[PDB]
């Protein structure tokens, strides 16, 4: 039918199969026009769509030429002088870097959904990482990482860098905000993971609890010491958690100043 | 008629107005279904061209956390070794990766905030303001800012501060590195609206013309005049307005400078 043409056509082309159909081309019908304005129209989507993905893999390139430079670098300094437990640092920093930009990459080009790459993951091997990185950088910040209570081999299904990444904010954000002293504690139940990330400095004014996740929006009160602030973060966190069935929550710290909680639920076979 | 509502739909979507067609869920014909996955359609789009802003966002602000951790190491290292040359290169670097993400966040800021209204527009509304605030900016430096032609009541479809902020960094770009005179010309036609911005000052070699519009490329000659920062500015016209299924091009300025021409197309409909 010249109606189901259309359905099939635009229901293909919404999954992000920006493809040609000559098929709503076909048939003297009042539905050339339709079919033909359709078609022009793919091309004008695809014109518009591999804009911002061109000119976002061509940001991929210009990050990667310095990193090539710093991994040549690091690779030459091995040679020279020896394995260094900071070149190890500094070179798992330059690997991790080089997958983000080959994220920019492959993602750009998909221009799509569902490639969430979602697989079966343990809530030890996902955040200990984290976790390992985190403690290091409170030191070299000097202020005091204890973690009540480690995660387990407790199960999980979704986007193993997109939980990674919820939580190394979370800590990050408990880090950098804080006085002295940064509190996370695993949790684990028949439902679901509930982590809980407590800080020593200041907290935030009970109305701007809800605001604090608004992407872009930085609290009024941390905007006179903002440095390396942009108001990102949290919306981020908000996003990967909510997507993963979960939630995320912001209360007032026992150490006084703010807790942090995620609850993500356990997958179930 | 059902014929002609998808003809209309398709062709005004095909332009950038990606808003939903409650007209192709009317009647209760065989076109329902096809009028409904096409309304479903503009959404899934919109979701894609949306996305990809979101992905830039969202790595360049995770590609600053395994920097700080590299920059973390290399300072570590420095303190227990030596001030190694190879030490030097790894450590500029992580700077000139660092200054490029710190300028990619600021980058993607305001994308996502130029990008959030897309609508039908007239060239005159869009550019005065931007001509205005240019023009008196021209006799605070002591130049001159003459439009040879102005824009009129010609309709334009997308998001106005995406486009108002192409053209205001296009003649700013055009006000800083000239000498003393400023051309912008206006031009309409039955397809498009053509502006070309003249500058007095110094142009750019017809090899580095189409090195320009990289992210984050300022020419060697112009980089000893001006202090500077990005060299994102004409990387963002040109994402702008390709998007906007538009072009612009960098030629020799007759007014020995460098001109810029922006080409839109119109919004029929
Ligand atoms: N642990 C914390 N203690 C106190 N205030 C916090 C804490 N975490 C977040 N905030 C507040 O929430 C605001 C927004 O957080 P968000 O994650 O959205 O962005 P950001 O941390 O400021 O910047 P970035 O995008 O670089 O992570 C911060 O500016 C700060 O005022
Ligand atoms: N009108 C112009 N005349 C001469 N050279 C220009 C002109 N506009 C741009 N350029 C050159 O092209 C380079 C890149 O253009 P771009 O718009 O990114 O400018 P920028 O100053 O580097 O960055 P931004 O405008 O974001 O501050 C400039 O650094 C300069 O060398």
């Amino acid at each position: 039918k010249p109606a189901r043409k259309l359905k099939n056509a635009a229901d293909e082309v919404a999954q992000g199969n920006l493809r040609q159909h000559p098929e709503l081309e076909a048939g003297p019908q009042e539905f050339l026009a339709a079919g033909a304005s359709f078609n022009q129209m793919v091309t004008a989507l695809e014109r518009m769509m591999t804009s911002q993905q061109r000119l976002l893999s061509d940001i991929s390139h210009e990050l990667r030429t310095p990193l090539t430079r710093l991994q040549l670098g690091t690779a030459l300094l091995r040679r020279r002088s020896g394995e260094s437990k900071e070149l190890e640092r500094i070179e798992t920093e330059a690997q991790r870097l080089d997958s983000m930009i080959n994220d920019l990459l492959v993602m750009s080009r998909n221009q799509q959904k569902n490639a969430l790459v979602s697989e079966t993951i343990k809530a030890n091997q996902l955040w200990s990482e984290v976790l390992d990185n985190a403690a290091f950088e409170a030191e070299q910040m000097g202020k005091s990482l204890t973690v009540n209570f480690p995660p387990g081999p407790w199960p999980l299904y979704g986007n193993p860098n997109a939980l990674e990444s919820a939580l190394e904010n979370i800590v990050r954000n408990a880090l950098r905000y804080s006085h002295t002293k940064i509190e996370v504690g695993f949790a684990v139940d028949k439902d679901g993971i509930t982590i809980t990330v407590d800080d020593d400095g200041p907290g935030v004014s009970p109305e701007d609890r809800e605001q604090i996740f608004r992407p872009f929006y930085r609290t009024d009160e941390a905007r006179d010491r903002e440095s390396g602030g942009t108001g990102l973060g949290l919306a981020i966190v908000e996003t990967a958690i909510q997507q993963h069935r979960g939630w995320v929550k912001a209360e007032d710290s026992p150490l006084g100043g703010l807790r942090l909680v995620i609850w993500l639920p356990l997958y179930k076979r």
